[PDB]
């Protein structure tokens, strides 16, 4: 607004824009994102104030809400890059196992804390994990689901991305559970791995049978109650699980064994992030400086 300097747009997120803002008076660098349009609902003020208190070293510090005029803004820590545009530049080469190590705890420890304080993401993906010069990465936008919604798109004709979210969201439960953003961390980690996205779907179905094609279509067996699902259906085709070996070449079988329990169809034996933090993939873990160029 007035209070701020716009340097540059950092881009269009999936609620509004996004400038890289300088605050006149503290001096103070930060990101502030335009909320998407008549009289916001007082529900959700109230959620977003809530997550001010949510402060944690891997979790982008919210410093202010600011409702007026139709238009609420939302005041975070900033960040000079995000893990897609990293990703992106280390494509030729990859990221270093020791650095997809440290991000991938990293990530869980920022996840266990929003889990313990019964705070959900529900869309994650690699464009709001944002990392710094000093080897850190932070989850953006813990919350901001729950305190709004989801339309169609983002706010002005944006197609949303599918292919980090869960199958039992895409089942249609109403009901989401932490277990989700396991599930999204783990599509994540397979990327940062074999610098591809895992299930790349296009559409709601694509992105389910991407996902069946590659893990199974799941049955009652391996997850209990799945085919009394709201938007399960017993057309589904029946395909053969493929083994994790062939699915993120050449990650370890502790890596291997780790994604396995982050990606499991049911949610309740999907692994928690206090316990993925345990994993003995952890075991050597370090905190190593990333080469980024800003
Ligand atoms: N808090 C942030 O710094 C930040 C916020 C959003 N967002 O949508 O609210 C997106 C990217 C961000 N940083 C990474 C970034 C990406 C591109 C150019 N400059 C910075």
């Amino acid at each position: 607004m007035e209070n701020f300097q716009k340097v540059e747009k950092i881009g269009e997120g999936t609620y509004g824009v996004v400038y890289k803002a300088r605050n006149k008076l503290t001096g103070e660098v930060v990101a502030l994102k335009k909320i998407r349009t008549e009289g916001v609902p007082s529900t959700a003020i109230r959620e977003i104030s809530l997550l001010k208190e949510l402060n944690h070293p891997n979790i982008v510090k919210l410093l202010d809400v600011i409702h007026t005029e139709n238009k609420l803004y939302l005041v975070f820590e900033f960040l000079h890059q995000d893990l897609k545009k990293f990703m992106d530049a280390s494509a030729l080469t990859g990221i270093p196992l020791p650095l997809i190590k440290s991000y991938l705890f990293q990530l869980l420890q920022g996840l266990a804390f929003c889990h313990s304080h019964r705070v959900l993401h529900r869309d994650l993906k690699p464009q709001n994990l944002l990392i710094n010069t000093e080897g850190a990465i932070k989850l953006a936008d813990f919350g901001l689901a729950r305190a709004f919604g989801v339309p169609v798109r983002t706010y002005t004709h944006e197609v949303v991305t599918l292919w980090y979210r869960a199958p039992e969201i895409l089942l249609g439960c109403k009901y989401y559970s932490t277990a989700v953003d396991i599930w999204s961390l783990g599509c994540i980690f397979a990327e940062m791995v074999t610098r591809r996205a895992l299930f790349p779907g296009d559409s709601e179905i694509d992105q389910l049978f991407r996902i069946f094609r590659t893990l199974g279509t799941p049955d009652e067996v391996v997850w209990p109650g799945v085919t009394s699902m709201p938007d399960y259906k017993p057309s589904f085709p029946k395909w053969a699980r493929q083994d994790f070996s062939k699915v993120v070449p050449p990650l370890d079988e502790d890596g291997r064994s780790l994604l396995s329990q982050m990606l499991h169809y049911d949610p309740n034996k999907r692994i928690s992030a206090k316990a993925a933090l345990a994993h003995p993939f952890f075991q050597d873990v370090t905190k190593p400086v990333p080469h980024l160029r800003l």
